[PDB]
């Protein structure tokens, strides 16, 4: 059962390591992407190009929400 | 315009922030979640409990890959 028990946990292990590693991505190039445009500041569309991003990472943070109530429903 | 671009600013910062936030509490508690499980061991369906959450996080893994390729899409 030893092994039964470690092979059940290597994979709640990697799966749940997937979720946290998609999250560190979004996480670094979200950053990426805010300060890159804050340091281009030439760019001659900057308020709607900032306009632009802030309410794309509103709309991901509320659909992440909606994501994670269905996980919360999945496994209550 | 220096306010200006301070109050700008201002915003993109709080709206990054809060998808941080929203990812930073969805790591923590999947973290805890998966942890209780494996110490939890007396459960009886310990199986299927296990298969559940970890489906669920790569279901919430795979949205969250369709949600940010939708927000590429948004800012390209």
């Amino acid at each position: 059962s030893y092994d039964n028990m470690l092979k059940m946990l290597s994979d709640l292990n990697k799966d749940l390591e997937k979720l946290l590693e998609e999250m560190e991505k979004i996480s670094v190039q979200a950053t990426w992407m805010a300060y890159d445009m804050v340091v281009m500041r030439t760019n001659p569309t900057l308020a709607e190009s900032m306009r632009r991003l802030e309410d794309a990472f509103l709309n991901c943070k509320e659909e992440m929400e909606k994501n994670w109530q269905e996980l919360l429903t999945e496994t209550k």
